[PDB]
Protein backbone atom coordinates (compact mmCIF):
# COMPACT_ATOMS: atom_id res chain seq x y z
CA UNK A 1 0.00 0.00 0.00
CA UNK A 2 0.93 3.62 -0.12
CA UNK A 3 2.64 5.62 2.43
CA UNK A 4 1.08 8.25 4.07
CA UNK A 5 3.41 10.47 2.26
CA UNK A 6 3.11 9.22 -1.15
CA UNK A 7 -0.66 9.42 -0.36
CA UNK A 8 -0.44 13.18 0.01
CA UNK A 9 1.63 13.90 -2.82
CA UNK A 10 -0.94 11.63 -4.99
CA UNK A 11 -3.75 14.01 -3.62
CA UNK A 12 -2.14 17.03 -4.76
CA UNK A 13 -0.63 15.33 -8.48
CA UNK A 14 -4.26 14.31 -8.73
CA UNK A 15 -5.64 18.09 -8.59
CA UNK A 16 -2.91 19.56 -10.21
CA UNK A 17 -3.33 17.34 -12.89
CA UNK A 18 -7.26 18.74 -13.14
CA UNK A 19 -6.00 22.37 -12.87
CA UNK A 20 -5.46 23.40 -9.69
CA UNK A 21 -2.64 25.38 -8.24
CA UNK A 22 -0.64 23.10 -6.09
CA UNK A 23 -0.35 26.55 -3.14
CA UNK A 24 1.97 25.25 0.67
CA UNK A 25 0.73 24.79 4.02
CA UNK A 26 0.08 28.13 5.75
CA UNK A 27 1.24 28.62 8.93
CA UNK A 28 -0.82 27.45 12.30
CA UNK A 29 -0.42 31.01 13.13
CA UNK A 30 -2.33 34.09 11.36
CA UNK A 31 -0.77 37.05 11.12
CA UNK A 32 -4.22 38.50 9.67
CA UNK A 33 -6.97 37.26 11.58
CA UNK A 34 -7.93 38.28 14.97
CA UNK A 35 -11.16 35.82 14.68
CA UNK A 36 -9.05 32.77 14.71
CA UNK A 37 -7.03 30.98 17.15
CA UNK A 38 -5.00 28.31 15.17
CA UNK A 39 -5.29 27.22 11.15
CA UNK A 40 -7.95 24.82 11.51
CA UNK A 41 -9.10 24.20 7.83
CA UNK A 42 -7.09 24.68 4.40
CA UNK A 43 -9.46 26.86 3.69
CA UNK A 44 -8.25 29.74 6.42
CA UNK A 45 -5.46 31.25 3.94
CA UNK A 46 -8.04 31.57 1.12
CA UNK A 47 -10.58 33.22 3.45
CA UNK A 48 -10.52 36.49 1.82
CA UNK A 49 -10.68 35.05 -1.88
CA UNK A 50 -14.01 32.98 -0.82
CA UNK A 51 -15.37 36.89 0.54
CA UNK A 52 -14.12 37.99 -2.64
CA UNK A 53 -11.74 40.24 -0.77
CA UNK A 54 -9.03 38.90 -2.45
CA UNK A 55 -8.25 37.66 -5.92
CA UNK A 56 -5.38 35.12 -7.03
CA UNK A 57 -4.00 34.74 -10.02
CA UNK A 58 -5.22 31.12 -10.02
CA UNK A 59 -9.42 30.26 -9.61
CA UNK A 60 -8.50 26.91 -8.43
CA UNK A 61 -5.95 25.82 -5.69
CA UNK A 62 -5.04 22.54 -3.81
CA UNK A 63 -2.68 21.68 -0.46
CA UNK A 64 -1.97 19.48 2.18
CA UNK A 65 -2.42 21.85 5.47
CA UNK A 66 -1.56 21.13 8.48
CA UNK A 67 -3.94 21.88 11.15
CA UNK A 68 -4.72 22.21 14.59
CA UNK A 69 -7.82 21.69 16.34
CA UNK A 70 -7.37 22.45 19.87
CA UNK A 71 -9.20 24.88 20.97
CA UNK A 72 -11.90 28.25 19.09
CA UNK A 73 -14.65 26.84 16.61
CA UNK A 74 -13.35 23.14 15.98
CA UNK A 75 -11.73 21.49 19.11
CA UNK A 76 -11.03 17.72 19.10
CA UNK A 77 -8.79 17.65 22.14
CA UNK A 78 -11.13 15.71 24.74
CA UNK A 79 -11.71 13.02 21.58
CA UNK A 80 -7.86 12.36 21.68
CA UNK A 81 -7.39 8.75 22.30
CA UNK A 82 -11.24 7.71 23.12
CA UNK A 83 -11.26 7.60 19.25
CA UNK A 84 -9.81 5.84 16.41
CA UNK A 85 -10.64 9.29 14.26
CA UNK A 86 -9.59 12.46 16.06
CA UNK A 87 -6.16 14.30 16.17
CA UNK A 88 -5.10 17.80 17.52
CA UNK A 89 -2.91 17.96 14.87
CA UNK A 90 -3.70 16.84 11.71
CA UNK A 91 -3.12 17.54 7.34
CA UNK A 92 -6.60 18.35 5.76
CA UNK A 93 -6.26 17.18 2.21
CA UNK A 94 -7.70 20.31 -0.34
CA UNK A 95 -9.37 21.76 -3.21
CA UNK A 96 -11.08 24.77 -3.55
CA UNK A 97 -12.74 26.43 -6.57
CA UNK A 98 -12.65 30.48 -6.24
CA UNK A 99 -15.65 31.21 -8.25
CA UNK A 100 -14.76 28.56 -10.61
CA UNK A 101 -16.71 24.86 -10.77
CA UNK A 102 -19.31 24.35 -8.30
CA UNK A 103 -21.96 21.21 -6.79
CA UNK A 104 -21.74 19.15 -9.95
CA UNK A 105 -17.96 19.47 -10.86
CA UNK A 106 -16.60 18.94 -7.20
CA UNK A 107 -18.39 15.73 -6.40
CA UNK A 108 -17.36 14.31 -9.41
CA UNK A 109 -13.40 15.16 -8.92
CA UNK A 110 -14.08 13.62 -5.49
CA UNK A 111 -15.45 10.68 -6.23
CA UNK A 112 -13.01 9.94 -9.31
CA UNK A 113 -10.16 10.20 -6.91
CA UNK A 114 -11.38 7.76 -4.39
CA UNK A 115 -12.90 5.43 -6.76
CA UNK A 116 -11.31 5.47 -10.15
CA UNK A 117 -9.45 1.73 -10.98
CA UNK A 118 -6.79 5.15 -12.29
CA UNK A 119 -6.54 6.50 -8.65
CA UNK A 120 -7.20 4.85 -4.81
CA UNK A 121 -9.97 2.69 -6.25
CA UNK A 122 -12.31 2.73 -3.43
CA UNK A 123 -14.79 -0.23 -3.19
CA UNK A 124 -17.60 2.16 -3.89
CA UNK A 125 -19.90 -0.23 -1.85
CA UNK A 126 -18.64 0.70 0.67
CA UNK A 127 -18.86 4.71 0.38
CA UNK A 128 -21.85 6.18 2.23
CA UNK A 129 -22.82 10.22 1.79
CA UNK A 130 -24.82 12.32 4.01
CA UNK A 131 -26.13 15.95 2.08
CA UNK A 132 -27.69 19.07 3.90
CA UNK A 133 -31.40 18.21 4.25
CA UNK A 134 -32.34 21.26 1.89
CA UNK A 135 -29.33 20.42 -0.06
CA UNK A 136 -31.73 19.09 -2.97
CA UNK A 137 -29.07 19.41 -5.71
CA UNK A 138 -26.48 17.57 -3.82
CA UNK A 139 -28.80 14.80 -3.48
CA UNK A 140 -29.51 14.51 -6.94
CA UNK A 141 -26.08 14.44 -8.13
CA UNK A 142 -24.82 11.33 -6.15
CA UNK A 143 -28.26 9.82 -6.94
CA UNK A 144 -28.51 10.33 -10.76
CA UNK A 145 -24.89 11.57 -11.90
CA UNK A 146 -22.81 9.59 -9.61
CA UNK A 147 -25.03 6.78 -8.55
CA UNK A 148 -25.05 5.85 -5.07
CA UNK A 149 -27.78 3.87 -4.35
CA UNK A 150 -30.47 5.56 -2.53
CA UNK A 151 -29.92 3.48 0.70
CA UNK A 152 -26.53 5.34 1.08
CA UNK A 153 -27.41 8.44 0.28
CA UNK A 154 -28.27 10.16 3.89
CA UNK A 155 -29.76 13.55 4.22
CA UNK A 156 -29.04 15.60 7.74
CA UNK A 157 -30.76 18.52 8.98
CA UNK A 158 -29.86 21.16 11.82
CA UNK A 159 -28.56 18.17 13.86
CA UNK A 160 -26.91 19.94 16.42
CA UNK A 161 -30.44 22.37 17.70
CA UNK A 162 -29.94 25.29 15.78
CA UNK A 163 -30.46 27.10 12.97
CA UNK A 164 -27.73 26.45 10.47
CA UNK A 165 -26.07 23.80 13.08
CA UNK A 166 -25.50 21.04 11.28
CA UNK A 167 -22.74 18.46 10.21
CA UNK A 168 -23.73 19.31 6.81
CA UNK A 169 -23.70 22.96 7.61
CA UNK A 170 -19.46 23.76 7.15
CA UNK A 171 -18.62 27.14 9.04
CA UNK A 172 -15.17 28.52 9.83
CA UNK A 173 -16.00 29.94 13.06
CA UNK A 174 -18.67 31.93 14.59
CA UNK A 175 -18.16 34.75 11.38
CA UNK A 176 -16.78 33.68 8.14
CA UNK A 177 -17.36 31.83 5.10
CA UNK A 178 -19.47 28.76 5.66
CA UNK A 179 -22.42 26.80 3.48
CA UNK A 180 -24.07 23.65 2.90
CA UNK A 181 -21.81 20.49 2.50
CA UNK A 182 -21.33 17.35 1.85
CA UNK A 183 -19.56 14.39 3.14
CA UNK A 184 -18.29 11.14 2.28
CA UNK A 185 -17.75 7.95 4.86
CA UNK A 186 -16.08 5.05 4.36
CA UNK A 187 -17.77 1.69 6.09
CA UNK A 188 -14.57 0.33 7.80
CA UNK A 189 -16.58 -3.21 8.24
CA UNK A 190 -18.74 -4.93 11.00
CA UNK A 191 -16.11 -5.74 13.02
CA UNK A 192 -15.87 -2.44 14.62
CA UNK A 193 -18.43 -0.64 16.38
CA UNK A 194 -21.12 1.89 15.43
CA UNK A 195 -23.61 2.75 12.83
CA UNK A 196 -24.21 4.92 9.82
CA UNK A 197 -24.37 8.77 9.69
CA UNK A 198 -27.95 10.23 11.15
CA UNK A 199 -28.27 6.73 13.41
CA UNK A 200 -28.34 6.25 16.99
CA UNK A 201 -24.75 4.52 17.09
CA UNK A 202 -23.13 7.40 14.09
CA UNK A 203 -20.53 8.75 16.60
CA UNK A 204 -18.36 5.05 16.68
CA UNK A 205 -15.76 4.44 14.44
CA UNK A 206 -17.05 1.92 11.95
CA UNK A 207 -18.25 4.32 9.54
CA UNK A 208 -15.59 7.10 9.17
CA UNK A 209 -16.16 10.62 7.88
CA UNK A 210 -13.58 10.97 5.45
CA UNK A 211 -14.07 14.15 2.91
CA UNK A 212 -16.06 17.24 3.31
CA UNK A 213 -16.72 19.09 0.39
CA UNK A 214 -18.52 22.59 1.23
CA UNK A 215 -20.32 24.88 -1.34
CA UNK A 216 -19.39 28.16 0.42
CA UNK A 217 -22.29 30.09 -0.19
CA UNK A 218 -22.41 33.04 2.84
CA UNK A 219 -20.31 34.59 5.33
CA UNK A 220 -21.76 34.28 9.19
CA UNK A 221 -22.15 37.44 11.27
CA UNK A 222 -21.49 37.84 14.64
CA UNK A 223 -25.07 37.98 15.46
CA UNK A 224 -25.77 34.93 13.51
CA UNK A 225 -27.77 36.80 10.50
CA UNK A 226 -25.84 34.88 7.44
CA UNK A 227 -24.88 37.68 4.00
CA UNK A 228 -24.52 36.02 0.65
CA UNK A 229 -21.04 35.36 -0.88
CA UNK A 230 -20.58 37.29 -3.78
CA UNK A 231 -19.12 34.00 -5.96
CA UNK A 232 -20.87 30.55 -4.76
CA UNK A 233 -17.46 28.84 -4.35
CA UNK A 234 -16.09 25.11 -3.45
CA UNK A 235 -13.85 24.44 -0.11
CA UNK A 236 -13.26 20.80 0.30
CA UNK A 237 -11.25 18.77 2.91
CA UNK A 238 -10.03 15.34 3.66
CA UNK A 239 -8.30 13.74 6.44
CA UNK A 240 -4.82 12.72 5.23
CA UNK A 241 -4.63 10.06 8.23
CA UNK A 242 -8.13 9.06 7.76
CA UNK A 243 -7.59 8.16 3.93
CA UNK A 244 -4.48 6.50 4.91
CA UNK A 245 -6.31 4.34 7.48
CA UNK A 246 -8.80 3.30 4.65
CA UNK A 247 -5.79 2.59 1.79
CA UNK A 248 -3.55 0.74 4.40
CA UNK A 249 -5.93 -2.02 5.55
CA UNK A 250 -6.31 -0.81 8.64
CA UNK A 251 -8.99 0.98 10.63
CA UNK A 252 -7.39 3.19 12.95
CA UNK A 253 -5.14 6.21 12.41
CA UNK A 254 -3.11 5.32 14.93
CA UNK A 255 -2.11 2.23 12.66
CA UNK A 256 -1.21 3.89 9.77
CA UNK A 257 2.83 3.84 8.83
CA UNK A 258 2.77 7.27 10.23
CA UNK A 259 1.54 6.55 13.71
CA UNK A 260 2.94 3.19 14.09
CA UNK A 261 6.50 4.48 13.60
CA UNK A 262 5.73 7.26 15.75
CA UNK A 263 4.28 5.32 18.75
CA UNK A 264 7.34 2.79 18.72
CA UNK A 265 9.17 6.26 19.49
CA UNK A 266 7.17 6.62 22.55
CA UNK A 267 7.04 3.64 23.80
CA UNK A 268 11.09 3.95 23.59
CA UNK A 269 11.55 7.40 25.45
CA UNK A 270 8.83 6.47 27.90
CA UNK A 271 9.70 2.75 28.81
CA UNK A 272 6.46 1.38 28.08
CA UNK A 273 5.86 -2.40 26.94
CA UNK A 274 2.64 -2.56 25.61
CA UNK A 275 1.90 -0.48 22.60
CA UNK A 276 -2.10 -1.13 23.27
CA UNK A 277 -1.89 1.61 25.88
CA UNK A 278 -3.73 4.73 25.18
CA UNK A 279 -1.07 6.94 26.41
CA UNK A 280 0.78 6.03 24.14
CA UNK A 281 -1.55 7.44 21.28
CA UNK A 282 -1.67 10.10 23.51
CA UNK A 283 1.55 11.24 23.17
CA UNK A 284 2.01 10.79 19.83
CA UNK A 285 -0.38 12.92 18.98
CA UNK A 286 0.35 15.72 21.16
CA UNK A 287 4.13 15.64 20.17
CA UNK A 288 2.34 16.68 16.35
CA UNK A 289 0.76 19.61 17.76
CA UNK A 290 3.21 21.04 20.16
CA UNK A 291 6.33 20.53 18.09
CA UNK A 292 4.89 22.39 15.15
CA UNK A 293 2.43 24.89 17.12
CA UNK A 294 6.63 25.81 18.60
CA UNK A 295 7.80 26.14 15.00
CA UNK A 296 5.17 27.77 13.86
CA UNK A 297 6.18 30.45 16.35
CA UNK A 298 3.97 30.18 19.22
CA UNK A 299 5.67 29.83 22.89
CA UNK A 300 4.44 28.47 25.82
CA UNK A 301 2.69 31.19 28.51
CA UNK A 302 -0.37 31.66 30.75
CA UNK A 303 -2.29 33.17 28.09
CA UNK A 304 -4.13 32.53 24.90
CA UNK A 305 -2.27 30.89 21.95
CA UNK A 306 0.59 30.00 24.87
CA UNK A 307 -1.73 28.56 27.30
CA UNK A 308 -3.30 26.11 24.70
CA UNK A 309 0.07 24.92 23.81
CA UNK A 310 1.19 24.91 27.82
CA UNK A 311 -1.61 22.78 28.49
CA UNK A 312 -0.93 20.40 25.44
CA UNK A 313 2.23 19.61 26.79
CA UNK A 314 1.55 19.50 30.23
CA UNK A 315 -0.89 17.01 29.21
CA UNK A 316 1.57 15.09 27.66
CA UNK A 317 4.15 14.87 29.98
CA UNK A 318 1.24 13.85 32.51
CA UNK A 319 0.60 10.71 30.24
CA UNK A 320 4.47 9.73 29.87
CA UNK A 321 3.93 10.13 34.03
CA UNK A 322 1.00 7.41 33.90
CA UNK A 323 3.30 5.16 31.64
CA UNK A 324 5.82 5.46 33.84
CA UNK A 325 8.40 7.90 31.94
CA UNK A 326 11.69 8.40 34.43
CA UNK A 327 13.27 11.20 32.63
CA UNK A 328 12.50 14.29 30.70
CA UNK A 329 10.96 12.42 27.37
CA UNK A 330 8.83 14.80 25.57
CA UNK A 331 11.32 16.47 23.48
CA UNK A 332 13.29 13.58 22.40
CA UNK A 333 10.46 12.87 20.06
CA UNK A 334 10.81 15.99 17.70
CA UNK A 335 13.82 14.00 15.92
CA UNK A 336 10.93 10.59 15.47
CA UNK A 337 8.22 13.12 14.40
CA UNK A 338 10.81 15.06 11.89
CA UNK A 339 11.43 11.32 10.43
CA UNK A 340 7.52 10.70 9.60
CA UNK A 341 6.66 13.91 8.08
CA UNK A 342 7.90 14.06 5.33
CA UNK A 343 8.52 17.11 3.53
CA UNK A 344 5.26 18.13 5.46
CA UNK A 345 7.69 18.47 8.16
CA UNK A 346 10.12 20.87 6.91
CA UNK A 347 9.43 23.96 8.90
CA UNK A 348 9.86 21.35 11.95
CA UNK A 349 13.08 20.19 10.79
CA UNK A 350 14.90 23.53 9.96
CA UNK A 351 13.98 24.53 13.86
CA UNK A 352 14.43 21.46 15.18
CA UNK A 353 16.62 22.19 18.15
CA UNK A 354 14.84 25.31 19.20
CA UNK A 355 11.56 23.28 19.34
CA UNK A 356 13.58 20.54 21.44
CA UNK A 357 14.57 23.40 23.97
CA UNK A 358 11.18 24.99 23.94
CA UNK A 359 9.46 21.79 25.00
CA UNK A 360 12.28 20.19 27.16
CA UNK A 361 12.16 23.74 29.79
CA UNK A 362 8.49 23.19 29.80
CA UNK A 363 8.77 19.68 30.79
CA UNK A 364 11.59 20.89 33.65
CA UNK A 365 9.60 23.55 34.72
CA UNK A 366 6.55 20.79 34.76
CA UNK A 367 8.22 18.39 36.61
CA UNK A 368 8.97 20.77 39.62
CA UNK A 369 5.19 20.65 40.75
CA UNK A 370 3.96 17.24 38.91
CA UNK A 371 4.79 14.48 40.41
CA UNK A 372 3.51 16.40 44.10
CA UNK A 373 0.57 17.42 42.65
CA UNK A 374 -0.80 14.27 41.29
CA UNK A 375 0.24 12.91 44.87
CA UNK A 376 -2.22 15.91 46.98
CA UNK A 377 -5.29 14.38 43.56
CA UNK A 378 -4.71 10.89 44.98
CA UNK A 379 -4.79 11.46 48.46
CA UNK A 380 -7.99 13.72 47.62
CA UNK A 381 -9.88 11.16 45.15
CA UNK A 382 -8.68 8.87 48.12
CA UNK A 383 -11.09 10.26 50.31
CA UNK A 384 -13.70 11.71 48.01
CA UNK A 385 -17.64 10.88 48.43
CA UNK A 386 -19.30 11.01 45.20
CA UNK A 387 -18.38 11.10 41.56
CA UNK A 388 -17.24 14.63 41.59
CA UNK A 389 -14.19 16.22 42.53
CA UNK A 390 -14.21 19.63 43.93
CA UNK A 391 -13.98 23.46 42.14
CA UNK A 392 -11.66 24.43 45.24
CA UNK A 393 -9.36 21.03 44.55
CA UNK A 394 -9.64 21.54 41.40
CA UNK A 395 -8.51 25.26 41.84
CA UNK A 396 -5.75 24.63 44.39
CA UNK A 397 -3.98 22.00 41.44
CA UNK A 398 -4.30 25.12 39.41
CA UNK A 399 -2.95 27.66 41.54
CA UNK A 400 -0.50 25.99 43.72
CA UNK A 401 1.25 23.48 41.50
CA UNK A 402 0.34 24.67 37.25
CA UNK A 403 -2.42 21.93 36.67
CA UNK A 404 -4.75 23.24 34.04
CA UNK A 405 -8.29 22.38 34.84
CA UNK A 406 -8.42 20.15 32.06
CA UNK A 407 -5.30 18.44 32.53
CA UNK A 408 -7.16 17.69 36.35
CA UNK A 409 -10.28 16.73 34.93
CA UNK A 410 -8.17 14.33 31.92
CA UNK A 411 -6.42 12.63 34.95
CA UNK A 412 -10.25 11.96 36.87
CA UNK A 413 -11.77 10.93 33.55
CA UNK A 414 -9.52 7.88 33.52
CA UNK A 415 -11.01 7.02 36.92
CA UNK A 416 -14.70 7.85 36.09
CA UNK A 417 -14.60 11.13 37.92
CA UNK A 418 -16.25 14.11 37.20
CA UNK A 419 -14.76 18.00 37.88
CA UNK A 420 -16.88 20.28 39.49
CA UNK A 421 -15.93 22.86 36.56
CA UNK A 422 -18.82 25.73 37.76
CA UNK A 423 -16.82 25.42 41.59
CA UNK A 424 -13.38 25.94 39.60
CA UNK A 425 -14.72 28.82 37.90
CA UNK A 426 -16.14 30.34 41.14
CA UNK A 427 -12.91 29.72 43.10
CA UNK A 428 -11.18 31.63 40.05
CA UNK A 429 -14.16 34.59 40.41
CA UNK A 430 -13.63 34.58 44.22
CA UNK A 431 -9.50 35.32 43.88
CA UNK A 432 -10.09 38.03 40.58
CA UNK A 433 -12.29 39.64 43.51
CA UNK A 434 -9.70 39.83 46.07
CA UNK A 435 -7.18 40.64 43.50
CA UNK A 436 -9.51 43.52 42.25
CA UNK A 437 -9.97 44.57 46.29
CA UNK A 438 -6.35 44.80 46.91
CA UNK A 439 -4.92 46.74 43.40
CA UNK A 440 -7.65 49.49 43.86
CA UNK A 441 -8.74 51.72 41.38
N1 LIG B 1 -13.34 23.41 5.45
C1 LIG B 1 -14.01 22.12 5.46
C2 LIG B 1 -13.67 21.30 6.69
O1 LIG B 1 -12.85 21.68 7.51
N2 LIG B 1 -14.35 20.16 6.81
S1 LIG B 1 -14.23 19.24 8.08
O2 LIG B 1 -14.26 19.94 9.30
O3 LIG B 1 -15.06 18.09 8.04
O4 LIG B 1 -12.73 18.64 8.00
C3 LIG B 1 -12.33 17.99 6.80
C4 LIG B 1 -11.87 16.64 7.23
O5 LIG B 1 -10.65 16.54 7.95
C5 LIG B 1 -10.72 15.44 8.85
N3 LIG B 1 -10.74 15.92 10.25
C6 LIG B 1 -11.47 16.93 10.77
N4 LIG B 1 -11.17 17.07 12.09
C7 LIG B 1 -10.24 16.14 12.41
C8 LIG B 1 -9.53 15.76 13.59
N5 LIG B 1 -9.72 16.40 14.77
N6 LIG B 1 -8.63 14.74 13.51
C9 LIG B 1 -8.41 14.09 12.36
N7 LIG B 1 -9.06 14.41 11.22
C10 LIG B 1 -9.97 15.41 11.21
C11 LIG B 1 -11.95 14.70 8.44
O6 LIG B 1 -11.62 13.60 7.61
C12 LIG B 1 -12.86 15.59 7.71
O7 LIG B 1 -13.91 15.11 6.93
Amino acid sequence: SKSTAEIRQAFLDFFHSKGHQVVASSSLVPHNDPTLLFTNAGMNQFKDVFLGLDKRNYSRATTSQRCVRAGGKHNDLENVGYTARHHTFFEMLGNFSFGDYFKLDAILFAWLLLTSEKWFALPKERLWVTVYESDDEAYEIWEKEVGIPRERIIRIGDNKGAPYASDNFWQMGDTGPCGPCTEIFYDHGDHIWGGPPGSPEEDGDRYIEIWNIVFMQFNRQADGTMEPLPKPSVDTGMGLERIAAVLQHVNSNYDIDLFRTLIQAVAKVTGATDLSNKSLRVIADHIRSCAFLIADGVMPSNENRGYVLRRIIRRAVRHGNMLGAKETFFYKLVGPLIDVMGSAGEDLKRQQAQVEQVLKTEEEQFARTLERGLALLDEELAKLSGDTLDGETAFRLYDTYGFPVDLTADVCRERNIKVDEAGFEAAMEEQRRRAREASGF
